[PDB]
């Protein structure tokens, strides 16, 4: 279906894309790669609290969405490296503006919760 | 200031709230103006009363929403964006719109 999405529609696939890019690991992946290529072990390092499995699972959902390049190096020690595609750069700009806004306006939000 | 990379940062909770499926829809719908609970509910395909009530409570406790109760019979409740909710909403709506706009390219990468 080559339509534009409608998030208000029950079962539009944009809801899935939205979930992938704003899940707690998807956001961190997308913000981190703005700095450049990272190996699996570099992401896993910055993101305290993520298991291997859940990281593999976000990285995979983001790659099949078209946001990441994944390059294998079977050479010893083996690594897999990740970077953003041009499409992935766009969404990442949107995710980062939001993440930044939140980090910056947190004290007013916390001062609200009482 | 927040740090989303740190496992215990409250920025993660607020992020969860503005970025949930229902939270995104509430923040985008209210950009049109004040809505009743029932008008939100009819726009958001698949939402339960419980889930709609839960996201609205979280967005109001964060400072993003005004709630006005009309206890007259039949009772109703109205929501609008605070100035602060207008600001997160802009960033949320820009993200919602990019995703919907670029959905065709995403689906094309899925089939490959
Ligand atoms: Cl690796
Ligand atoms: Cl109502």
């Amino acid at each position: 279906q080559l339509r534009e999405g409608n998030l208000f529609a029950e079962q539009c696939p944009s809801r899935e894309v939205l979930k992938h890019v704003t899940s707690r690991w998807g956001v961190l992946i997308l913000v981190a790669l703005r700095d450049g290529t990272h190996r699996f072990s570099d992401l896993r390092r910055k993101m305290g609290g993520v298991s291997e499995k859940m990281l593999a699972q976000s990285l995979q959902a983001l790659e099949q969405d078209g946001f990441l390049n994944r390059v294998s190096y079977p050479v010893v020690p083996p690594h897999v490296e990740y970077s953003l595609t041009p499409l992935g750069e766009q969404v990442s700009d949107k995710v980062a503006a939001l993440a930044d806004w939140i980090e910056l306006n947190l004290p007013q939000v916390l001062a609200q919760r009482e």
